[PDB]
């Protein structure tokens, strides 16, 4: 079946450029903003439209080696990014996969407002539990702030 979790959160950057910070170059950023997040990033194939396939992997002491993940939806207009995990890290006989939708929204004081769905697809008779889901969010939350911190520095970079 599927467990939905959301979260809403905010940045200080306007919409437009963390969208293209954080979701279009997040393969760049991530392991040079977060290393002791992120390691690497690796295109498997795809162009970065839907059905690119990259494989996120996690420094040692991680809990997971990896995962991969599959772009679904790109929308520039409307600041919205789907994808999905698809393979590696808890993926296996308890969880197929778990589906995630971001759309970033602007606010009237020059920052964002950050909607996040995650539906995880599971396997037979398992059930998501409060930590996973926690994990992910701490994750998500502190590339986020990397980049949030970067873009503050930079100033030049992704307008
Ligand atoms: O989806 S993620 O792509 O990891 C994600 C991406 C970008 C920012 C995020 C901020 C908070 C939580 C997330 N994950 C999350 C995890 C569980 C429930 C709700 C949100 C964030
Ligand atoms: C939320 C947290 O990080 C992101 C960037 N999305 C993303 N980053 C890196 N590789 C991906 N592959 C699909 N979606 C990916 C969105």
């Amino acid at each position: 079946g599927v467990f939905n979790y959301e979260t809403e959160t905010t940045s200080v950057i306007p919409a437009a450029r963390l969208f293209k910070a954080f979701i279009l170059d997040g393969d760049n950023l991530f392991p040079k903003v977060a290393p002791q997040a992120i390691s690497s990033v690796e295109n498997i194939e795809g162009n970065g439209g839907p059905g690119t396939i990259k494989k996120i992997s996690f420094p040692e002491g991680f809990p997971f080696k990896y995962v991969k993940d599959r772009v679904d939806e790109v929308d520039h207009t409307n600041f919205k990014y789907n994808y999905s995990v698809i393979e590696g890290g808890p993926i296996g006989d308890t969880l197929e996969k778990i589906s995630n939708e971001i759309k970033i929204v602007a606010t009237p004081d020059g920052g964002s407002i950050l909607k996040i769905s995650n539906k995880y697809h599971t396997k037979g008779d398992h059930e998501v539990k409060a930590e996973q889901v926690k994990a992910s969010k701490e994750m998500g939350e502190t590339l986020l702030r990397a980049v949030e911190s970067y873009l503050l520095a930079h100033s030049d970079a992704y307008n």
